[PDB]
């Protein structure tokens, strides 16, 4: 009836509870239309028991409202205790706390001292800079804030974010949870995995990997020195041991979108930390060198896992998905502060799959690290220390791997659950893609509905409540080009070919704030190699964008001489105009035309925001037209249009993409 929003409403409030196969359970939709009454607020699958009774819609709203109001009586004051394996960090408590936690124990400080202060302002690269200003965009109407990294909102986030109970789920689910992983696991390696030599664990490692609030060493130093340190954690670990875990709470200092924000009105200026929070470095190498196949799916294990996917290649590889249906439809993954929704019972299910993949000489290894992890003992960098009931903590070699099996498992229980589809016929009926708590799913209009209905609530009871969308749904993408995943949304280009490929879309607000700051002056972080590096990076995922193609190209011009840094994402070597075709495969100059509708989206707010004046384009394109009639061969004449006001072309020289960083597969 009327009234179902409400129903709903008050439905993601209940306790989740179990199957009750001995009583009337109801819908909202039940309720909202007429003659029940609620009888618990125990809710299973958005259903709780009622008794069939002349009853009006605002009587059970009022008796449901009721129900729910007396269960969070029941649940103030719920305690937080201490377990003897974490007892020892009390030792180091040296003055009273002042955390104001409500949910988590926050036994005191240990050193009084970090209680930093200020603002971070944005740092900016002078040569990618002076090419935007140069035609009229302004740095300052950049929608690109920093995160305040002071003590008091650090607290502030850790109140506002990380200081909770586990999440009730419902009972039984991880039971379910395993049995879709049974649909899915590799019989192929069962009990297969071991860990690795040091060789392969320092091959490509980051040596400046921070320590821990008790660690004098980073990574680099542990690996000259203390190699036998970390055997030795291992050895206890391998041996059923306790150590003396904990994890270290920083505020991660970076770049904060603000796009939507000041597009409205609402002209926000600092945004609250995400918190970093991390093991010891000793123990991040121990972790990693036993778990090693597992943290990094070398090989991939998790259906759906696209964290080695290059961002410039996953568009295409998904619509090459989307056409296979006859009315695809993609339902998007969207779980509010994933780390902090997951419980003691995921990790204890990451656990046994797990073990599932390791030899058996190494399952006590995975129950002592989990059992650890449960109860996590965190010091911040100012001090204060606070007992983390369970969750994810994002520095943890596991974050990436887990969190993914974890969202996958998830994602298609809630779909079966939500459309009757059996967990062994996933397969038959939709697509799933995850990197990390993102993702999405792709299938037949009818099933994706019924998810985006069912899945809001399904996903409360499971324990990973979602966000949504003004109908109080899942959100649903109806056309290709409106899928939203790592941040960004596919557009369409057309090449000379005729052909069309999909590149990675976003605002153009956004892609020119990310290009023209940074954080550091530290590695390459001063020089010109390291823009031309950006300028690379950013001309295979933006070449859709005219603007941002033409500043990177400006950018690709200058210095010739000058080899790229090796410091960001992806770099090359030789031409990078050749690279450019190597991992996109047409070249620049065949890309004709991009999507019209799409480039007016992803640049509205650069408008309305005034970051770009009326002749910005206009002059951006003379600039690469003076330097590309002069005589010669000119990287700006890879630029289609330009080529054509120029009437020169470019013949590109022998080049090859390389990555500096996070390491994928490219094709």
């Amino acid at each position: 009836g009327n009234l179902t929003p409400l129903f709903e409403e008050l439905l993601q409030q209940c306790p989740p509870g179990g199957q009750n196969k001995t009583a009337h359970m109801v819908s909202a939709y039940q309720l909202a239309q007429g003659n029940w009454m609620p009888t618990s607020c125990h809710v299973f699958m958005g259903t709780i028991s009622a008794r069939r009774t002349k009853t009006h819609p605002y009587e059970a709203y009022v008796k449901l409202r009721e129900l729910v109001e007396e269960h969070k009586m029941k649940t103030l004051c719920p305690g937080s205790s201490l377990g003897k394996h974490n007892e020892w960090i009390i030792g180091k408590i040296k003055y009273q706390g002042n955390l104001r936690t409500k949910h988590m124990l926050n036994p005191g400080k240990v050193a009084e001292q970090l209680c930093r202060e200020g603002h971070r302002h944005n740092v900016y690269n002078k040569t990618i800079g002076s090419v935007m200003t140069a035609t009229g965009i302004r740095l300052e109407k950049l929608p690109v804030v920093r995160a305040q990294t002071d003590t008091t909102n650090f607290h502030q986030a850790i109140r506002d974010k990380i200081d909770k109970e586990e999440n009730l789920q419902t009972p039984g689910l991880h039971k379910k949870l395993m049995e879709v992983f049974n649909a899915l696991k590799r019989p192929e390696l069962e009990s297969s995995y071991d860990a690795v030599e040091w060789e392969e664990l320092e091959r490509g490692i980051n040596r400046k990997g921070a320590a821990g609030f008790f660690e004098r060493k980073n990574i680099g130093e542990i690996l000259d020195s203390e190699k036998n340190k970390v055997e030795e954690i291992i050895d206890n670990l391998k041996k059923g041991r306790n150590i003396k875990y904990y994890e270290t709470a920083i505020p991660k200092n970076e770049k904060r979108d603000v796009n939507d924000d000041w597009t409205a009105g609402d002209f926000v200026e600092e945004k609250k930390p995400r918190v970093i929070q991390y093991p010891e470095a000793k123990t991040r190498l121990a972790i990693t060198k036993v778990m090693y196949k597992w943290v990094k799916q070398k090989p991939v294990v998790i259906p759906g896992y696209e964290g080695k996917t290059p961002l410039f290649q996953i568009f295409d590889k998904v619509k090459k998905e989307w056409d296979q249906f006859q009315n695809p439809v993609a339902v998007s993954f969207d779980t509010k502060a994933w780390d902090t929704q997951v419980t003691t019972k995921d990790l204890e299910l990451i656990k046994d799959i797990q073990k599932y993949y390791f030899k058996k000489k190494w399952h006590k290894f995975i129950d002592t690290l989990t059992m650890h992890m449960s109860e996590v003992p965190v010091i911040s960098a100012d001090g204060e220390v606070y007992i983390r009931k369970g969750q994810r903590g994002s520095g943890q070699p596991d974050t990436s791997a887990g969190n993914s099996m974890l969202n996958v498992l998830t994602m298609i229980y809630a779909f079966c659950e939500a459309t009757g589809v059996p967990y062994k016929s996933f397969d038959r009926v939709a697509k799933i893609h995850v990197c990390g708590d993102d993702g999405f799913l792709i299938t037949e209009r009818a099933l994706g509905e019924k998810f985006a209905s069912k899945g809001v609530q399904i996903l409360y009871e499971a324990g990973k409540p979602q966000k949504i969308t003004e109908g109080d749904k899942m959100k649903v993408a109806y056309q290709f080009d409106d899928i939203e995943f790592c941040s960004h949304t596919p557009i369409q280009v057309r090449w000379s070919d005729n052909t069309s490929s999909y590149m990675p879309g976003r605002n153009t607000t956004t892609i020119l704030a990310k290009m023209a700051t940074r954080l550091d002056s530290s590695g390459e972080r001063g020089t010109i190699a390291y823009e031309k590096a950006v300028a690379f990076s950013f001309l295979l995922m933006y070449s859709w964008n005219p603007l941002i193609r033409r500043i990177c190209l400006l950018v690709l011009s200058t210095e010739l001489q000058v080899k790229p840094g090796k410091s960001t994402t992806y770099y090359y070597e030789g031409d990078p105009i050749s690279a450019y075709k190597e991992v996109i495969g047409h070249n620049l100059f065949d890309l004709k035309r991009t999507s019209f509708e799409k480039l007016a989206k992803l640049n509205l707010s650069m408008s309305v925001l005034g970051a770009w004046t009326r002749h910005t384009s206009k002059r951006l394109l003379q600039d690469c037209v003076n330097v590309g009639v002069k005589e010669g061969n000119w990287l700006v004449n890879a630029d289609r249009l330009v080529s054509s006001k120029t009437g020169n072309r470019y013949i590109p020289g022998e080049g090859h993409t390389l990555q500096g960083r996070h390491y994928e597969e490219l094709v």
